[PDB]
């Protein structure tokens, strides 16, 4: 696990990106902007694995409940269709998450975002948009524990909750290994800043969380996040 390697592809990717691991509370710093592990960024979609946690516990839906498009023009024509809370994760479908904000509120939001500790924990005003243009900052440090915790079910909700909320979240099944996580992607601000935030379950049970961030650029493609992640957890080893 070469922090030189690991700089080269953001390097040759062309990015300001930092990738934290976490393993049992020892956090390593890889990429070509180790700085921007302790700098705030909006969290964006990221802030859906929030948001299923707060939404469940509270009540405000479950994991069946289908929510129904009402024929808005959305941003995606995979968006444009009925979908469960889940599959609205899959898909980062933000109108799903606006609805459940909007059912949460304010209050609610502001008292669990400060209870959770997560980023500034400021959401402002605007029930439906603060995790995608301010103004909710984390740091990808902030990020990775919150998602170590919530792998170990150790965030403070109920544990069907947060069992509920790891099922959403499955990225990939190879070999004995799983991947959860979380991809992001704030594009209407600047710098636009990406997100790839997640863990790995090792066959024999062993965590290792992990959080992506890098400067983001219109015309970069979807997954370049996944390329930059995989490649760099091939090469620590992880996979
Ligand atoms: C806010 O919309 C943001 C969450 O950070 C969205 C934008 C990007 S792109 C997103 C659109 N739908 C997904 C997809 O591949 N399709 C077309 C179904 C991907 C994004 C992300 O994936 O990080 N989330």
């Amino acid at each position: 696990g070469h922090n030189q390697v690991i700089h080269q592809y953001f390097d040759e990717k062309n990015t300001s990106g930092v990738l934290v691991i976490q393993t049992d509370k020892k956090i390593n710093l890889y990429g070509n902007a180790l700085s921007r592990a302790n700098t705030e960024y909006v969290p964006a979609s990221t802030f859906k694995m929030l948001n299923a946690l707060i939404g469940l516990e509270n009540q405000k839906t479950d994991i069946n409940e289908i929510f129904k498009w009402k024929g808005e023009k959305r941003s995606f024509t995979a968006w444009e269709k009925d979908m469960t809370l889940g599959e609205a994760m899959k898909l980062s479908a933000v109108p799903v998450y606006q609805e459940l904000a909007r059912r949460i509120g304010l209050d609610l939001m502001q008292k669990e975002v400060k209870r959770i500790g997560f980023g500034n924990a400021e959401i402002g005003q605007q029930v439906d948009n603060f995790w995608l243009v301010g103004p909710l900052k984390v740091t990808p440090i902030q990020e990775v524990e919150f998602v170590s915790q919530l792998a170990h079910t150790q965030l403070p909700f109920s544990e069907k909750v947060q069992a509920n909320v790891k099922n959403m979240l499955l990225l990939e099944e190879s070999n004995g290994y799983k991947i959860f996580g979380k991809t992001g992607w704030a594009m209407d601000i600047k710098p636009q800043v990406g997100w790839l935030t997640g863990w790995v379950e090792q066959p024999d049970g062993k965590i290792v969380a992990f959080a992506l961030n890098m400067e983001m650029r219109s015309e970069m493609p979807a997954s370049i996040r996944n390329e930059l992640l995989m490649k760099s957890l091939k090469q620590l080893n992880i996979i």
